[PDB]
């Protein structure tokens, strides 16, 4: 099982290791999530600078899966 670890790994397949944050936040709802819009507007503000992705501390550090936003979101799909 995996809450972010099976999303992260599937984001990260471009050759850097990084994931594009705008894919992700986009790439969220369409699997059943809901609070897409959370991040759609604060993943600029979260960790990333700016670039438009993150290595893995900054990917994790909004996948808090406190109210169960990634936590019950890696097996929904």
């Amino acid at each position: 099982a995996d809450d972010m670890e099976r999303i992260f790994k599937r984001f990260d397949t471009n050759g850097d290791g990084k994931i594009s944050l705008s894919e992700l936040t986009d790439a969220l709802r369409t699997l059943g999530s809901t609070s897409a819009d959370e991040v759609q507007r604060m993943m600029a503000e979260i960790d990333t600078d700016g670039d438009g992705f993150i290595d893995f501390n900054e990917f994790i550090s909004f996948c808090n899966a406190n109210p169960g936003l990634m936590k019950d979101v890696a097996k929904v799909f």
